[PDB]
């Protein structure tokens, strides 16, 4: 039912196992905000599974091979040909993350004024959309915004929509369609193979260019082989690559579902645009050949997307997480389902609901479940989907247990789930917060609370 | 209870996750002798304890500050001060491993025809005592040998023992008593601190040395502070310098508790065996400032050794063995009890009772662990035992045991439950399991390279 | 004098050591650009500078400890820490290097139609500040465009260029003053500290911010130290920060003086431009706690800033460079002088001299010294400059150069003879070097990929 | 004429740079033996070439691939094949080192009484000869002892002498002839092709078994490619397999030629003695699968033995150590010649000959050499030579300059030549010592000194 890691520790990262009442002053130092908890101070760090991934013994073997030439490195050459072999795309523009590519795609696929369409969008990927002058448009299936409809596959593509889009707007009045996978915003959903098949076919009938947020692709793959009828026999590498078949390019992460703690990379067909990103890779990244990556970094990049195609991986780590769920969910904590890729979402405002919105129950669920047990959590609502001009109200008001990969065990998972749980089972008594520190700009990050 | 881990995973090893019907095909190609698998076809390998624990993030990064001066590294000098501050011994000469320190301990410390006496013994132990002309004298309480009483503390030595062989032999011929913590040959069973008082007071008022095999001393002392009673407030750092503060020096094989692949060292308080020791080290080993271990090794183990002395580590550590011999105890397994610090012992005897221990049941008991769950054990009964080449009749040993042996910090619980699962399936259907014979036996060493196939 | 090296090889990194008839297939598949070598064909890679440089064995124990946090890592607080102390401003956001500080500057500092004016300029800082809408002006003194005078820091800003755009354009419509350590441009030539005091008694007269491109301050210091009357009992720390308590910032490429493979921050003393600076590091590079690089990597800078504050180090990186620069010109091979901190920088309009501009002299020397040594060498000439693309023809640089761009303790003297030996042969047949012409141009960052064949 | 490195510098050593005052009280703290300096107090470290090399980027990737099973490991099966390749013995025990091997080999392969004879000795094969029972013979050429003789192929074995042992003391009374490359005490010097086939035809005639001490045989193959006749087309690793391929086992100390910190093995070809071997390694050193190494060490030395195949390496290891002795010698500095593969040795009582031999001059010079540079050196006379119980009175007395592999550059090496010339240019100014502090043994490693 939940498989054992299929690897073993090969090292590991010391922790201080401080008390729950040192905790609670370290809660105190940081006026209640878990992002300005010190990571010397915390347990298990829920955060995110951005960059915070354990390599294996054969990437720390390729970190002692960094070839740091400027050009022509082999660790580029590595990465290149890999990124080719499992994605199938004709060029590779490495990039230090994955928002250095979205400044790159969004800057040479975009017109002023056109649309970009995708299934939700992410908060830097959508920036550099609208900073370049898009429109976004959401054409996600209505369900997947509906936190606890039980459905596979939550972050398709409703074809209707796009279509719409197509009509209403003119094929050429949209710069592209950005499907991601998984959907990181709706809980970590992923995307049928049928429906990136679907999605394909009526856009290149128009001539409507794809490019994939591939940063949890590999996540995306398993739920497939797991789920879609017709792929059980596939290997997770075979879906990989029919995946991105149905793209003209994408953005990566590395830092996610290629198992490093840095890293990313832009990929495309079309020489033109090829040429054209090399130009300004150099501008913002660097070389062509490196793009802001150490080369022991391409190199560790290269080791772990391979890495993360091994069926017995994946499958751990997706069901590690689906352990967290499904162990909330038993106990009545209420959570976005189905449970995602990377991350279980608390649904704060049904597990505080003696607590208003304005007294911020995600801020403090967050801040309890550090105190009881040494695990931070993020924000993922109201205060990250921004506000607007004429806030942005979202029907997902979530919070976060993120998990990085290879870097905790099933009894971490249970110090998480008993800890929330046993705050669940005294839910009322947990204490609204008020602000005694805001800044304009990126509050979640630096801002300050205290108890009402 | 049993505690989560006490630290993250840094970063991991890769394993291959072969099936079971590719299994059969190693474990047949390694003629049924876990001993002759390859690690690269081990999921989760049980085979010791000894050199294949996890190292930390800090000792990694000391790993990259190795000073390798032939004389007076800075890694020597942070052992030298660590193991001082740790252990409270005077002098310390660093060693490859435990079995080095042993040498030269025997050759140091025994004039041929004394006694050596101790709580059981390990083999590498005992063979350099008789090597340099000692006889060997067990002085363990008689509990320790009942391998199915459960009571605490069953390492300690009987005090009236020592006491009778001091009065039988006299104390000049008694070159020193060799006290073991934990255990090994026991199940990995714990020593007392009253025990280790006694026996200090009762050898010095006779002038014998008392020097402790070191080996598993932090295991040792966490079960002193969960249960003997007076240490409850007392540091697990607290416990072990007063354990050592009975003690005359000591041999440590850091590949055990200091949480390291490789290192041991020497330790004792007496000026003039420490000059001669200095001069016997460059011998076997190397100069007394690094002693057969690169610097960085040495910089590893003095890391390694403050770290075991965490709370949290350690008692994670004895529980995750507790929880594996609790859950294979709950399903009616047999196992040496109580558990030990480092292993569960399966009793395969008793296990395999409708097999006699001339159709090996521990060798094959350990085959059929691996084939069903990718898990190597170690045989430790009548093949390890060896043939007596006098006689050419096996030796046959009372425990015929299958030693699921834990490396440090490297495995989960699902590891854990991974390799209970098994074994309480195998026990489910136990009578179906075959009995094994030589079909390559060499002359000495057997349990290393012999092959067998079923009866 | 040149000193010895003041650290010894804790590793090494293993090369071919192809011979010339196999450089010569690899320089032709190459299209004899040397931008299209692969690294493992190159014996000593002179290419730059950038991120090329050996850490140390304190680096990688740093490297071991990469607290990989996304928010609150241990080492941000180092790096933060560190270079309050050795910079001395109050604010630092961690960028990947020292482009993605210049992108955040640019951004937060200029509105559009100021000017931005500085002691030349180099690339990237330059396409930042016009891309937001700054119109350069170059205010260095005009020695510094004389390649072949030879004077003390030659990178100084020449006060009365900067007072004539303050009354021209007036105080309000200049952004900032760029002011370089060292200035890339003119060959890595040093500023002196009594010029960047006048700079900044002029600019705070007037309101006007200064910022500095930092990325061989290090290097800068060391030329102060030596040559700057009065500054002969200050350590290089004390000199550092004497630098930069006359700017209001920097943008610094660890990369280049912080001795590491990756890196770069942007600091400030301003608390609400640091406010904005932590909004827009997050759309570009991460958060303000990480800016773009793994925890390691933090670290490692940290570690490296450090390092380069010792004066015997950055001693003989910078007599190294000069050892190969004064041997090259005793005999009589034509450089850019001074020679700088970094590089040296051949003058291959006049080596090549038989040559026109159009048929590339600076790519085709670079491409004999690969052949003759295994050494690559970067062309920074008429392939470099581009081609306009409004009318088709050559962009025409006045310095039709090649630099031996030299790592921070990577190579020896013994390296640097390799590559003076060779330059020196080719030299005294320089009439025998050929002409290249295009066989593949794109069309734009032709330096990268364009292709050649000989003439 | 002197190669440049063969490789870059991946990564530095810290040194302190402390100067000439500072180090002068280092010194007096050491009582002016430089065996008691502390290694944090050294620039320029020349006590011993054993296990004082630098890596490479490969064997630290390696390093990271420790595979620390008991039995089985992926390290032992690299290093034993790597081994079997490269030498051509049978089979392979490792040990920890050099003198784990030698302990093997000598209680294997000598009964009490018997002779076992070699080209000179060093200090620990002889021990464990002598321990179990041999009497030494010495069958070097007489030459090897004359230190100022400039001649090729020093360390060779004077066959008359062989045979000489053979006639007076029979061949069943010979365990075995310990063959040496190089020869250590001789200087580093190496030892012919001619003579390894000589020495073999004339032992196999007589049932006479011989093992090499294989330490450097890297530096002796370098020799025999530069100076032997029909050698010159040979590649390093042709001549090493072929050197080995006339002998019966070797004793190998890794921490020499096989570029590592750590490591040793015991090779042989025969089973019997195998068998042997590998119960006795047990005892002392660990399983036969490990032999006392963690397998990350197996690794590191299976790769750095191939390394050290390369030409251009260990032309350029020999060829560093010339130019120091090249430049001491034209300054009439007085050296061992010729000089050997890995070590200058001074001639201390032709450089001190103002001061008596009871007045320690190499231990003096020793001491200013170290005061006036930042260069510690070893004693290689009288004091290691041991004392006789009816001193062990040596030709050759001799202060040995000992170079790490990969460690220092040209720059160091003139630096340590230019300390030594310039003592040497006032060399009547250096001071005598007397003893102020001397154990019963191991004198040189404790001993304290002040000046008379
Ligand atoms: C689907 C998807 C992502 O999840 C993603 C990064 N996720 C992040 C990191 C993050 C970014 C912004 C605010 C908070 C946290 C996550 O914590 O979830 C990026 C950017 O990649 P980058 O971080 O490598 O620039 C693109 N698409
Ligand atoms: C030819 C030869 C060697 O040189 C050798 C080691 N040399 C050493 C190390 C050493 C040993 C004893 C006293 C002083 C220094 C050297 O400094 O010269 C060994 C022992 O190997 P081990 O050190 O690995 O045990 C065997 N044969
Ligand atoms: C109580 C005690 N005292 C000394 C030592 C020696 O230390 P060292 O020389 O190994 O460092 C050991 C180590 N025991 C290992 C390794 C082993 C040894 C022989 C056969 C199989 C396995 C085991 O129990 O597996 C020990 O347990
Ligand atoms: C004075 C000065 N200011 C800023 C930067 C940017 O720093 P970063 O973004 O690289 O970290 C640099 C780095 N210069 C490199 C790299 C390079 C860049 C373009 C083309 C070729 C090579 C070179 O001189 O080789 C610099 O020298
Ligand atoms: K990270
Ligand atoms: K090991
Ligand atoms: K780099
Ligand atoms: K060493």
């Amino acid at each position: 039912n939940y498989p054992a890691e299929p690897f073993r520790i090969k090292s590991v990262e010391t922790v201080s196992m401080i008390p729950r009442d040192e905790r609670l002053k370290k809660m105190q130092e940081a006026g209640y905000n878990t992002f300005l908890l010190n990571s010397k101070d915390i347990y298990i760090d829920l955060l995110t599974d951005s960059g915070t991934n354990a390599m294996s013994d054969k990437q720390w073997a390729g970190m002692m091979m960094g070839d740091e030439a400027y050009a022509g490195s082999e660790n580029f050459y590595h990465l290149e040909r890999t990124v080719q072999e499992l994605f199938g795309f004709k060029h590779i523009v490495p990039t230090h993350q994955g928002r250095g590519a979205e400044n790159l795609l969004s800057q040479l696929a975009i017109k002023p004024g056109q649309y970009v369409a995708g299934n939700m969008y992410f908060t830097t990927t959508r920036y550099h959309q609208e900073k370049n002058g898009a429109v976004f448009v959401d054409i996600v299936r209505d369900e997947a915004h509906d936190a606890g409809l039980n459905i596979a596959f939550k972050g398709d593509i409703d074809l209707k929509k796009l279509q719409k889009l197509i009509d209403e707007k003119g094929a050429e009045n949209i710069a592209y369609i950005c499907l991601a996978v998984t959907v990181n915003l709706a809980g970590g959903q992923p995307v049928s193979m049928a429906n990136m098949r679907a999605v394909r076919e009526l856009t290149a009938a128009h001539g409507i260019k794809v490019f994939y947020d591939a940063t949890r692709c590999v996540e995306n793959a398993y739920f497939i082989k797991e789920q879609e009828q017709g792929f059980e026999n596939k290997s997770i590498a075979e879906i990989v690559h029919e995946m991105f078949s149905y793209a003209d390019g994408c953005t990566m992460s590395g830092k996610k579902d290629c198992l490093v703690n840095i890293g990313g990379f832009l990929c495309m067909n079309d020489d033109e645009m090829f040429s054209s990103a090399k130009e300004l890779v150099v501008v913002y990244e660097g070389m062509p050949s490196y793009g802001g990556l150490a080369g022991r970094d391409m190199e560790a990049m290269a080791i772990g997307l391979r890495e993360a195609m091994q069926y017995e991986y994946i499958e751990h780590r997706v069901k590690q997480v689906r352990y967290l769920g499904d162990k909330l969910k038993a106990a009545g904590v209420p959570i976005v389902e189905p449970v995602g890729g990377h991350a279980v979402f608390l649904d704060a405002r049904r597990f505080c609901e003696h607590l208003t919105q304005d007294e911020f129950p995600a801020q403090s669920l967050a801040a309890s479940i550090y105190v009881e047990t040494g695990v931070r959590s993020m924000e993922r609502g109201i205060i990250s989907a921004g506000r607007n001009n004429v806030h942005h109200r979202p029907k997902l008001e979530t919070v976060r247990l993120t998990i990085p990969r290879r870097v905790y065990t099933y009894a971490h998972m249970d110090v998480v789930a008993d800890g929330i749980i046993k705050l669940y089972q005294h839910k009322e008594d947990i204490r609204g917060l008020k602000f005694i520190y805001e800044p304009k700009q990126l509050r979640f990050f630096t801002a300050r609370f205290d108890y009402i």
